[PDB]
């Protein structure tokens, strides 16, 4: 059972500082509205409703999804329905979850190991960590511009923050030592490092929407949530249960007229690191993704649709996989082992505390409903909670590849390809077999981010043993692994690009097509307003709307029925606003391109896009995607200084040395 303390505790007041900012983020009520979708436009406004309620219903007719048995995706490149821009963007649905202070009990249910199940995987695992932090070389730590240090101070001044990470860096070593003694109160009123993450519920504009032909209404993809009892047990009291996200309520609270067919979106939560302890973590979680992404390219680094595309044309075959609930499953194992593998490679116990701390951490729950939340759970004093992979940490994609690509190896092993086993025998051995496999170098092989991931098998004495494990998750009714749950992709397709196979059904006859619900998505359903209160559009959730435009094409364009969707939404545009769709994202074009040549140096006063890649605009158009789909390396170096910031490489130099071996 998991301590639990209300605001008015002093274990509370301590995570927020005598300053505005933070005092209001302590008392933050529920809050909840309209977005602006694009400038001048709301996400509610029925002439916009209208055009999606329209648009929806015409492209899911007109091109239903071409998704065979073994969920390969064919013909028009469409997986699904275009109901899922359906929602009230701005409206959650009452209550999100609550989050669970112990995955322990989650996970045995759920019939998946405790650690380790055999001595090979104890290798690979323990193999992984050592090929990632082995021979790091020290770089700026980047950070990105209006993004919250949250506890304790909630600052969003760039200069306070370079001032609180250049700190962090130096007093970070007294700070670990501190807790390695046990005085975890100590480190974090010296140094602001321990306390809490804070809970912020971000929002999931397009969520499952089907029309059911026997009542000819709409049906919105229940979603399980968790309440305060059953949060702080660890799943033993308290419910589970649907949240509502019917949209009703809002015709009589705030008499908005609700169509039919339409739903709040799904809440997400998602949490906040107390930066102080963040900046010593990233300042080697950097130069990790540096290694990999260079040395280990094939199975980690993925940029374009064609990038992609060359490595898996060379497979015999091709199997998308797809894990459940990734984040609130990661074992809690993984990262003890991870440290105590770590600490054998010769890295600084002090720095390994903090890497353990920052896994282990309470949280603030800020408000999931009305009247509810100001909560804060486990005991700050003694970090003790399992709360799976916490969103917010220093490292959270690292630790979420490292677990994942050892566990599809292993289900690789297991299912397929026996005779590789006798290469695993020691740590050495161990390590050399893994950068083979990494580099792509064997007969099975790898493309993952974390849960994203396909995997591949090249003519070989694997490969009819791969035709069985495909088989097996077809039928699916057995999980083929003990460490997470396992399954195929309904319509496979990797990092937002669907794989579009012929009739061929091939990995050496397919081609890699942009996701064309996703253009949908990130053009009637984004996440945040265009913040036309922001002043800085460097620290707007949605910097240059407006350049998505000119990159479109180059991204989405390859998709079979590219030409016909353009045409769709332009018509039901102009039945909708009277309007040339076309015509307004294209002057939305012209107005960003000047205004960024005033962000940009180099630029400027009225050069054009010539010197940028696709990449760059859909970058900063959504500054959110350089968050998950690609990484500093990407983006064009000048593009980079506009939405991140750096320190000093002397000073993360510096500290790298005395983290390293």
């Amino acid at each position: 059972r998991a301590p639990a303390f209300p605001l008015s505790d002093i274990k509370a007041q301590m995570l927020f500082a005598n300053n505005i900012k933070a005092q209001q983020a302590s008392k933050r009520s529920f809050k909840e509205g309209a977005i602006e979708t694009y400038e001048g436009l709301l996400s509610v406004d029925p002439r916009f409703l209208s055009f999606k309620n329209e648009l929806s219903r015409y492209l899911t007719d007109h091109f239903p999804a071409n998704v065979d048995e073994y969920g390969r995706v064919y013909g028009n490149g469409v997986r699904t329905n275009f109901f899922g821009m359906r929602h009230m963007n701005g409206f959650p649905m009452i209550p999100a979850t609550w989050p669970l202070a112990s995955n322990l009990k989650k996970r045995a249910d759920a019939d998946l190991a405790d650690g380790p199940v055999s001595e090979r995987d104890n290798l690979l695992f323990r193999a992984a960590v050592r090929l990632m932090f082995s021979d790091l070389e020290p770089v700026p730590l980047k950070i990105r511009k209006g993004s919250s240090t949250c506890i304790p101070y909630f600052s969003n001044d760039m200069g306070t923050k370079i001032e609180i990470a250049e700190r962090a860096l130096e007093k970070a070593e007294e700070a670990g030592n501190l807790m390695l003694q046990g005085k975890f109160d100590d480190a974090y009123q010296l140094h602001q490092m321990g306390g809490a993450y804070y809970v912020v519920y971000r929002a999931q504009s397009t969520d499952a929407i089907t029309l059911d032909p026997k009542t000819g209404k709409f049906v919105s993809k229940d979603r399980m949530v968790a309440d305060f009892e059953y949060a702080v047990t660890g799943g033993e009291q308290g419910s589970l249960f649907a949240a509502s996200k019917d949209a009703s309520r809002l015709k009589e609270q705030y008499g908005i007229d609700v169509p039919d067919g339409f739903f709040c979106e799904r809440r997400r939560t998602a949490m906040g690191g107390p930066f102080a302890l963040n900046a010593p973590i990233m300042a080697v979680a950097q130069p990790v993704r540096n290694k990999i992404y260079s040395k280990y390219a094939y199975t980690f680094h993925h940029t374009t649709r064609l990038n992609k595309e060359e490595k898996v044309k060379e497979w015999s075959l091709c199997v998308a996989t797809d894990v459940s609930d990734h984040d609130t499953f990661w074992p809690g194992w993984l990262r003890d082992l991870i440290c105590d593998e770590l600490l054998n490679m010769g890295y600084a116990p002090w720095w390994v505390k903090l890497f353990e701390t920052s896994l282990k951490l309470p949280v603030y729950v800020g408000a999931p409903a009305p009247e509810q939340g100001h909560t804060l759970l486990g005991d700050p004093s003694n970090p003790d909670l399992e709360v799976g992979l916490s969103s917010g940490q220093g490292a959270t994609d690292l630790m979420g590849t490292l677990l994942m690509s050892i566990t599809y190896l292993v289900m690789q092993l297991d299912h397929t390809a026996p005779h590789l086993n006798s290469r695993i025998k020691d740590m050495p051995s161990a390590c050399r077999f893994l950068d083979s496999y990494w580099q792509g170098h064997e007969e099975i092989r790898q493309i993952s981010k974390s849960d994203d991931a396909m995997l591949g098998w090249t003519k070989g004495r694997a490969l009819v043993g791969g035709h069985r494990l495909f088989e097996m998750l077809k039928e699916g009714k057995v999980n083929p692994s003990p460490y997470m749950k396992i399954s195929y992709q309904h319509g496979g397709a990797f990092l937002g690009d669907i794989l579009l196979y012929d009739s061929r059904r091939e990995p050496g006859s397919a081609i890699f097509v942009g996701n064309i619900n996703s253009m949908l998505n990130n053009q009637f359903s984004p996440e945040y307003g265009v913040q036309s209160g922001v002043r800085d559009r460097s620290k707007r959730k949605r910097p240059f709307p407006g350049l998505a435009w000119a990159s479109m094409k180059d991204t989405y364009g390859a998709c079979p029925i590219y030409s016909d969707v353009l045409e769709a939404i332009e018509r039901c545009w102009w039945n909708a606003f009277g309007e040339s769709y076309r015509a307004y994202r294209e002057d939305m074009l012209k107005r960003d391109t000047l205004e960024l040549s005033r962000y940009v140096a180099s630029m400027a006063r009225q050069a054009g896009l010539a010197e940028l890649t696709p990449i760059d605009l859909e970058v900063l158009a959504d500054p959110n995607k350089l968050q998950y789909k690609w990484t500093e390396a990407d983006v064009s170096a000048n593009i980079h200084e506009v939405l991140m910031h750096g320190v000093s490489v002397e000073k993360t130099e510096r500290f790298l040395r005395s983290v390293m071996p």
